[PDB]
């Protein structure tokens, strides 16, 4: 094959939000992502010595200030010296949210390095070292944000298998409040602690809502997968993850012509979605907007780890 | 108190029955599932005295008998008509009970309505009797209704559906915030039971998970936890969203008591708007009825009654 080894090459990967059955997982459910066109970009230039730019700064290898590309180095050059590279960072994903931001630059960098160094990667290969190294970085992971933002599209957790994508718009509501995934994950599970007869169910229920969308995402009906989702973000609010901030984003949405609307990610805060028509995405940002979300207007994307 | 005189003869007779706010299971009962409900301090009460023909006065004005504009107390004299001559009386009602969101308007004058004539003209019906015949006038004025409603105002404090269990009333102050928002409760009952039909093998075991919190409620309202009574209020409003029955100005209210220090706070009835209630400690009543007040809501400060249909 052709040379390419001096060639400037630039990967992207995608964050993701959860159509339903987040939080579920962990207590052995089943939930189905959807990545969307929000990425990471990472372009990786020969170089004498070793150098990552991003809007945070320029640094040499910096664990502090670039923890993941930093990492990524580290462990991919214990197969194949990189004696230098220039990796520039740019991201569309929002600052903090269960949508994967650390997962895409992951996915990116070493999809950027695969491609300039030669590594020969396949995909699956990809996703194991991306999980890899959140675990390195964060001291324990889970596979699922690594893999749904390199292979892309709709997948379902855990068997990971790709369902049609929906043609639809995606908002996403900024709600601006801070909140710990840690502590979150720690409160459903204490209330399934003190009530376990009725909580069991409930993620046992939402568990459902995904064997029941699986076939809706199949057909294409999205009102009904709206409908579902609308299911869910009351599970959820029965879990105790919601605020006022997200039902109020939620409920503009909904007004405003949505299929569904709820929580992506932990709560307690951040980010819900609505999945809309196509031509009626623009209606509902405007409404969460008015509401005083930080709005996100994109789209599923079919594709995840991709040579630009 | 009273008056140093004492009338000879025949006196004014005065009943009044409480309204009733659901600590848990509303929606679920026309499913098999269990529920807790709780009849509050809010009450309707019917003066009676002996008349020659019959005045009905309350808030609306005065009438003669009149099935439009006293419905209720007109279809509790003609029933009771069948069985003892009434050859007349006048029959004042007054009521601190809010419309609708099952708080128990119509029963609360149905049963002081039936309460009052028994008394005045020596019905002697006992409670049961009295919860049956309502249940009759309810079914009489607008073509169906469950027993629930004029059960619960006969026997008032805390009781249980349908298997009619008393529990301990709780001491915990209830504040009733209403959205304003008018809303149909059987166009909600129709929108749950369509849902159902939409996903049977999901909104099932919801309904019964339901029922759970009122198993489970049971118990806790037995030994006066009231915190976790509150937590699991919380849990049950989060199945009523589930189900499509809440709306943005019952969240604000709700999300305003529980930040002021209510115990729980939820949908109390139908849903889609009308009132939401907060259970707290008696301390926190006020702090928490300013807050729903303060969050946009018309706020009412009740408590729970112990029982239902008295004689005043
Ligand atoms: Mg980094
Ligand atoms: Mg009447």
């Amino acid at each position: 094959l052709v040379p390419r080894g001096s060639h400037m090459v630039s990967c992207s990967a995608p964050g993701k939000i959860y159509l339903f059955g987040e939080h579920a997982v962990v207590y052995g459910e089943t939930a189905i992502a959807c990545a969307v066109e929000l990425r990471t970009r990472v372009r990786a230039e020969l170089n004498d010595s070793i150098t990552i730019q991003s809007q945070i700064g320029r640094t040499g290898l910096d664990f502090e200030k670039h923890p993941y590309v930093s990492a990524v180095i580290e462990k991919m050059r214990k197969s194949i010296p990189i004696n230098g590279v220039f990796l520039t960072v740019d991201s569309d994903i929002p600052v903090g949210s269960g949508l994967g931001s650390s997962a895409a630059v992951t996915i990116a960098s070493i999809g950027a390095l695969n491609e300039l160094f030669g590594f020969g990667l396949s995909l699956q290969e990809i996703a194991k070292l991306g999980h890899e190294i959140e675990i390195k970085v964060q001291g324990a992971a889970s596979p699922t944000d690594t893999y749904v933002s390199t292979f892309g599209g709709v997948v379902t957790i855990p068997e990971r298998r790709k369902l049609k994508t929906p043609d639809c718009g995606i908002v996403i509501g900024d709600t601006g409040v801070f909140s710990s995934t840690k502590e979150l994950v720690a409160n459903v599970r204490q209330l399934r602690e003190s009530y376990p007869d009725l909580i069991e169910p409930l993620m046992t229920s939402i568990g459902k809502i995904s064997r029941i969308g699986e076939q809706l995402v199949l057909s294409g009906d999205y009102a009904s997968i709206g409908r579902l989702m609308n299911v869910n973000q009351g599970l959820l609010d029965a879990l105790g993850v919601n605020i006022l901030e997200l039902s109020q984003l939620i409920y503009s949405a909904r007004a405003a012509g949505a299929f569904g609307a709820k929580i992506t990610g932990a709560g307690g805060g951040g980010c819900m979605v609505a999945l809309t028509a196509p031509e009626k995405c623009n209606q509902v940002a405007e409404a969460v907007a008015g509401a005083g979300g930080k709005v996100t207007i994109t789209k599923p994307t079919e594709q995840g780890l991709k040579v630009d």
